[PDB]
């Protein structure tokens, strides 16, 4: 692929995902979007060789839940990245649109995010960011993992490993909990943690503290109470959320 | 254990490790450092309950490279963290002292790091941040642990669970990469990937881009490079270091 393949169009996301345009390949006429990385850019933050790494991965695969990454190219200055466009917008929008989602659509949504988190670890794919902006929406209305763009909160920037600072430590436990809140959020508009200030809200995740408004039913709470442990070894596992009777009973 | 059993003296660490101050059991003589926390800012931080899960296995624990808690107490306002006290002063301070250290000093010292790391490990003891400011110096000039004290590099805040927002990150590979950071900065007198700016020094631990000065031995060098390796899964394990010619030709 080449940049004269493509005919771009409008940007994507109000640069919140980056530099990303709507496209259409020139011949086929099929639309995605086209995400532009400066070289500049890449160099500076010492990320060439692990972005390499990264797309070769997605690029070979396919999920009806991951965004798909159908290939790259570069040129003297800039990559450019091909990437399947979410015609449905994100599961933010979505929210801000309903306040809030029913039971049936936030159980059909956990089991989708379960299935894309499950196939992320079985491959070995990053993923950095797990919340509702992250989130984005295919044509039949299914949810689509697309958080992979990217003193400090894990000690001192000298002595940290590339790991750290590359945004690479949502592993399988960390997940556990992100979906948890995110269930709580799809049921009831808002993360269950959130305070006016960084503060309250850091005191509020340890103490590991939030109410459940009336609304939300018995299942739901056993859920998301069994994900929300500030113990990561108790959390509910992927296999369990997808066994559990109030996904079964709700989930499309 | 009450105030009133302790003369307090002057402050220690100029503040980097909160209220410290120099004490002495007034009955025993015995000298000591006393930590003083205020409620109401354990209480705004919601580490109450995380503080007391630290301490109660600390103050059951005792390693010659591990600063000693030798117990805890309140009262209305404040929590009293009843520590060893390190006549030696800091690694830091003996650092920048002695410019380097040699090969004896250093060896001997990672043996002491390793062998405090591993038993944290074995005794689930968390610690938060290896450098040469968080290591103090006992009576034989022998090396202890001290780092228990606590959009981000982690994510959106909201998101993140306990473990991310309470510094519990370190664990067995992170720890192998600052083993490697520490043996380079003991021998050379900064470490591998500093820089001016926050930028650089980010770009330089991604990239894993450093160089040895001439002065360094071919073993040292073997060492630190197997460390210092991106892939966590493919650094020297700590049993490994303590057995490597290196660290066995030198270590006293
Ligand atoms: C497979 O998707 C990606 C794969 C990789 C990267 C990435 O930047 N990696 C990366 C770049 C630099 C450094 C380190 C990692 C980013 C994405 N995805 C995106 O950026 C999402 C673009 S927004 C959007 N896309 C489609 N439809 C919509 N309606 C919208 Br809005
Ligand atoms: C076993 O050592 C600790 C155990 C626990 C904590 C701690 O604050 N935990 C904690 C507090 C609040 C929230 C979460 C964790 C801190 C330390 N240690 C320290 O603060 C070191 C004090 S400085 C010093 N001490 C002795 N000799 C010297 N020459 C110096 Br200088």
């Amino acid at each position: 692929w080449t940049l004269e393949d493509f005919d771009i169009g409008r940007p994507l996301g109000k640069g919140k995902f980056g530099n990303v345009y709507l496209a259409r390949e020139r011949q086929s006429k099929f639309i995605l979007a086209l995400k532009v990385l400066f070289k500049t850019q890449l160099e500076k933050a010492g990320v060439e060789h692990q972005l390499r790494r990264e797309v070769e991965i997605q690029s070979h695969l396919r999920h009806p839940n991951i965004l798909r990454l159908y290939g790259y190219f570069h040129d003297a200055t800039r990559v450019y990245l091909i990437l399947e466009y979410a015609p449905l917008g994100t599961v933010y929008r979505e929210l801000q649109k309903l306040s809030r989602f029913d039971e049936q659509r936030t159980a059909t949504y956990i089991t989708e995010l379960a299935n894309a988190l499950s196939y992320c670890h079985s491959k070995r794919v990053i993923h950095r960011d797990i919340k509702p902006e992250n989130l984005l929406l295919g044509s039949n209305g299914e949810l689509k993992i697309a958080d992979f763009g990217w003193t400090t909160l894990c000690g001192t920037l000298d002595y940290l490993p590339p790991e750290m600072i590359e945004g690479r430590m949502h592993d399988e436990k960390v997940d556990l909990w992100s979906l948890g809140v995110l269930c709580y959020e799809f049921l009831v508009g808002m993360p269950p943690f959130e305070a006016h200030t960084y503060q309250e809200t850091y005191r509020r995740i340890s103490r590991v503290e939030f109410t459940f408004p009336d609304f939300v039913t018995e299942g739901a709470r056993d859920l998301i109470s069994r994900l929300l442990k500030h113990n990561a070894s108790q959390r509910l596992t992927l296999a369990e959320v997808l066994e559990h009777p109030w996904i079964k009973a709700n989930s499309s």
